[PDB]
């Protein structure tokens, strides 16, 4: 369904034929809660500044091509080498450990739909969401058309069409020109490859304390005990760090690679072959009547995004430490078990030998000639590892507690909580809503306690005196301190 070519600002599109066209979603859910005291703001602003933004030429049109070019840039590795491909033996062998040596089996239809979630789009192209199309208990006549063509092609074991529908991603960022884009997944491609890869992530799932793909991790459980034990089992200096601009880099040999991987335990069937091709197909993506091409980059839209950008990370983490190990003329292997580390989509925390502490220069410099671009987690500094006591994950850090191990969200994504609400209605610049009585906000208040309360009766009093102003716009209480604070200890345990 690409016609004609555009030409605009460099950008490899061409008109949308075949199918109607999806104009993006203009503005922001969130608005400001009124009254909030300046001493609890943070800085974060929406990604769509909208007309608040000064720049009159920052449309939203404009402003998803201007990050859409960045897939169409040549990926970094046109080819893995061997210290990827020594990775790629070490996640086999972990994942037929893990399997026993039997392949998953692929879910039939009404097992591998249950998994999508109520709150999905379908796609580019079939309009709303899920719930719009399975209302009265049954599918409509759209949704069920268009999963009956796609299952059957799907079986027939020829490759669906790995287009998405673009978007600019609603979220609050720190007010610095890279925002992320959204890639709703058409519900097709979604349900076949619910069918092929749901067992084994859920097998991983279960478990992801252990690592190192940390998918499905309850960071208010016991599992932070295990991650934490497992990162200090081996050593006692550790790297965390940060990646800018990963899923839009990816080489694509690495994403394939990935996938195959993960494919390799599963039931070999026509449907499993299908999945596997989509996915591994350069990814396309409809913004409005324009449909745009990829040369790199992973879709957080694919089925699986969390996974499979999970095993990428393993590969490129432990081969930059391989290479850098071969430069010096030692041979080095198993790293996930001599060195334990996790791995979160773009996020990781490795436990470091002496000899990798020592080589970090050379692991930073060969992560760069990757393609990646790592970051201090700690978002000040420059990369160097720290003491336990000192790392990050998930955005979170930890302290040693009476009730084992507890994470702390920052402080700032606490704060803005106060700030900000993801309202019900878009909003074209930044500015104050109303709308506040709502029982997902004194949800998410409620729930703001308990992570205030792990960084202490000071910062939790705190967070509190403004949760009491904002009882007046919703209906919310406000606990104790040792009331939030036994909620963190029922948790755990
Ligand atoms: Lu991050």
């Amino acid at each position: 369904f690409c016609g004609e070519p555009i030409d605009y600002r460099g950008i490899t599109a061409h008109r949308l034929v075949g199918a109607e066209p999806r104009p993006p979603v203009s503005g922001t859910r969130y608005a400001k809660v009124p009254g909030v005291p300046d001493e609890y703001k943070t800085g974060y602003r929406p990604a769509n500044l909208g007309r608040s933004d000064p720049d009159s030429d920052k449309s939203l049109m404009n402003i998803a091509v201007k990050n859409l070019q960045v897939y169409q840039q040549e990926p970094k590795l046109d080819k893995v080498d061997e210290f990827i491909e020594r990775a790629a033996a070490d996640v086999l062998g972990y994942l037929r450990f893990l399997t026993k040596g039997e392949r998953q089996a692929n879910l039939n239809f009404k097992a591998a739909f249950n998994t999508l979630d109520l709150s999905t789009s379908c796609g580019p192209f079939v309009p709303g969401k899920k719930i719009d199309h399975v209302k009265d208990g049954v599918m409509d006549q759209v949704l069920a058309k268009h999963l009956y063509k796609c299952w059957s092609v799907a079986n027939s074991g020829k490759a669906l069409h790995h287009i998405y529908a673009c978007g600019l991603k609603d979220e609050l960022r720190p007010l610095d020109g890279k925002k992320r884009l959204l890639w709703g997944c058409d519900v097709g491609v979604a349900v076949c490859a619910a069918a092929v890869f749901h067992n084994i992530c859920y097998k991983l799932k279960m478990v992801a304390r252990f690592g190192p793909i940390a998918v499905g991790v309850d960071m208010t459980s016991r599992d932070v005990d295990v991650i934490i034990n497992n990162l200090t089992s081996k050593a006692s200096d550790f790297l965390c760090l940060d990646y800018s601009k990963w899923d839009s880099t990816m080489s694509p040999c690495v994403v394939r690679l990935a996938i195959d991987i993960l494919a390799d335990c599963c039931e070999q069937t026509e449907l499993t072959k299908s999945v596997v091709l989509t996915l591994k197909s350069h990814p396309m993506t409809i913004l409005d009547a324009m449909i745009v091409q990829t040369k790199r980059g992973l879709p957080s839209g694919m089925p699986f995004t969390s996974v499979i950008n999970s095993i990428c990370h393993w590969l490129l983490w432990s081969a930059a430490v391989y290479k850098s190990c071969a430069e010096i003329g030692l041979h080095c292997s198993n790293l996930y078990e001599d060195a334990p580390f996790y791995t979160y989509g773009d996020d990781g925390v490795y436990a470091m030998t002496p000899m990798m502490v020592s080589l970090l220069p050379a692991i930073i410099e060969n992560l760069r000639d990757y393609g990646l671009s790592p970051t201090a987690a700690d978002k000040t500094e420059f990369i160097d590892v720290c003491p336990l006591n000192k790392i990050s994950f998930l955005k979170r850090t930890f302290e040693l507690t009476d009730i084992g191990w507890v994470s702390k969200l920052d402080k700032s994504s606490i704060l803005r909580q106060l700030e900000w609400s993801k309202t019900t209605s878009r909003h074209m610049v930044i500015e104050e809503t109303y709308d506040l009585a709502k029982e997902e906000r004194g949800v998410q208040l409620e729930e703001l306690q308990v992570a205030a309360a792990a960084h202490g009766q000071e910062f939790f009093n705190f967070v509190c005196r403004e949760l009491e102003r904002q009882q007046a716009y919703t209906q919310f209480s406000v606990y104790s301190y040792d009331a939030a604070r036994k909620i963190l200890a029922d948790r755990k345990r």
